[PDB]
């Protein structure tokens, strides 16, 4: 119980130092030249005062303790005021890193995914009672077990790769992440780095984790496995689908996978002659539909109504009850949780009727393979591509191809255009994709997405179904097609 200024407490890491401290019970106050925070509303939320568009020097003079945001670490102009203070005790993130995180923490890793289990969980958690800390932000490795460190009763994060290593070890083990989920593995951040060497990277789950949610559709993820670990994955469908199938090796003598059945993608029921198998999931999805299934676990059955539907949202689903279950969720609040969860935008989003235009935030093999095998329509397919694949030009050819089935393709990105030129389907392009004037990638802006509408919009018919997936896209097409009406 103690007077403690955070300068540059309005940063994403000074914020959560601050309310950290603050939940600690202190005089906190946070001190920033800037003078603007989004952060106001849940600072004056948890009784931390603010003193932006410069710092008071009576308050960090009278105050015993100042905290500094890593960024800032070693900054002249704040380091000739922290010391203007010299009894003052120092907090600089390694201390609070020192606190001692005893809620259960659970970790969410995978290529696709993480997001919407993540989300999933939450409700399930809130609606069952339990505290979950929010970070509140507009946005890296210090978030998730700073997250963590705020109160509550139970924590959810998410750890994710660019595809550098002990990152997601590092972060994982900062965050005292008690419960391990894996949602899927595929092509994703291979910017320079081998599939291989990503799969290496999220493999470190497991390395902290003592407890592991696994996907055992998912051949890698469910080799990672343990003796703590509670599988999920789909038993049947009920519902004739596109494979989009992608070929797998088996990570224990490197033969390549036999599947005897396949769900999407990747995804499915495998098998090796060295006598690597598939485990039997004890969190599973029976007759599987589009908007419904059954979700089993042990003794007991429910019916889940999904919004958003598709296999992938079945798999999201699946993760976030085993998490659920891991956790001793009654299964009915579990049924709750995920039947009345609302799904974040930028997924599946309808932006207008006649015709049909979806937004969609796909930006990789899996995600494009994703909503292709769940969007229907009943008219043609217009796709407006403003992905530019971040692993590079390699994955945004194979995307090219998988959307050779659309009736048209409408590239929206340097990047895509690029790509469409290995494509067999219909291309049309638009003057802003032409031609690059600066080096290296430069991704999907408003006028290119602009464009590329009004080319869709001008092919479309009312009974079409216009696709706009990637970054961009969301963005940047809802004012686009509002600003036209
Ligand atoms: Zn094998």
């Amino acid at each position: 119980n103690k007077k403690i200024v955070v300068i540059g407490g309005c940063g994403t890491v000074g914020s959560l130092m601050a309310r950290i401290l603050k939940s600690k019970g202190n005089d906190v106050t946070v001190s920033d030249i800037r003078k603007d925070t989004y952060l106001k509303d849940i600072f004056k939320s948890e009784g931390i005062k603010l003193d932006l568009g410069g710092h008071d020097l009576s308050l960090i003079k009278k105050a015993d303790a100042i905290a500094i945001a890593p960024s800032l670490t070693n900054n002249k102009k704040v380091l000739n005021l922290i010391n203007k203070n010299p009894k003052a005790e120092l907090i600089k993130i390694e201390d609070i890193l020192k606190y001692k995180v005893k809620k259960p923490v659970v970790g969410i890793t995978g290529t696709n995914g993480k997001t919407t289990t993540r989300e999933m969980l939450k409700n399930i958690l809130k609606i069952s009672g339990l505290e979950v800390p929010e970070h509140h932000l507009n946005i890296t490795e210090f978030i998730p077990p700073l997250q963590a460190r705020l109160p509550g009763d139970v924590a959810v994060v998410e750890i994710g790769t660019f595809g550098v290593k002990n990152e997601i070890k590092r972060s994982a083990k900062n965050s005292n992440v008690t419960v391990g989920v894996i949602t899927n593995i595929s092509r994703d951040h291979l910017k320079n780095i081998s599939f291989q060497e990503y799969v290496e990277c999220k493999k470190e789950i497991t390395e902290v984790a003592k407890k592991l949610v696994l996907n055992a559709d998912d051949p890698i993820v469910a080799s990672f496995g343990n003796d703590n670990t509670v599988y999920y994955g789909i038993e049947n469908l009920k519902i004739k689908i596109k494979h989009f199938f992608e070929d797998r090796d088996c990570p224990f003598c490197g033969k390549n996978l036999k599947y005897e059945e396949i769900f999407l993608g990747h995804l499915g029921k495998y098998e090796c002659e060295c006598g690597f198998k598939r485990p039997r999931p004890t969190v599973k999805a029976i007759d599987v539909e589009n908007k419904k299934f059954i979700l089993s676990i042990d003794s007991n059955e429910g019916l889940v109504k999904l919004e958003y539907g598709g296999i992938f949202n079945v798999y999201n689903a699946l993760a976030a009850a085993a998490a659920a279950f891991i956790l001793k969720i009654d299964f009915d609040k579990i049924i709750e949780g995920l039947n009345t969860f609302k799904k974040v935008p930028g997924r599946m989003e309808k932006i207008y009727k006649k015709p049909e235009i979806i937004i969609d935030y796909a930006h990789n093999v899996a995600g494009v393979k994703a909503i292709l095998q769940t969007i229907k329509p009943k008219g043609r397919l217009i796709v407006v591509n403003t992905i530019s694949s971040e692993s590079g030009i390699k994955e945004d050819i194979k995307i090219a191809k998988i959307l050779s089935s659309a009736d048209i393709l409408i590239p929206a990105s340097y990047s895509a255009r690029k790509a469409s030129k290995y494509t067999n389907t219909t291309v049309i392009n638009v003057k802003s994709t032409e031609k690059k004037f600066k080096k290296g990638t430069l991704g999907a802006s408003k006028f290119q997405v602009e464009e590329a509408i009004k080319k869709a919009l001008s092919y479309a018919d009312k009974n079409d179904t216009i696709l706009i997936i990637g970054e961009g896209g969301v963005k940047y097409g809802r004012e686009i097609i509002e600003k036209i009406k």
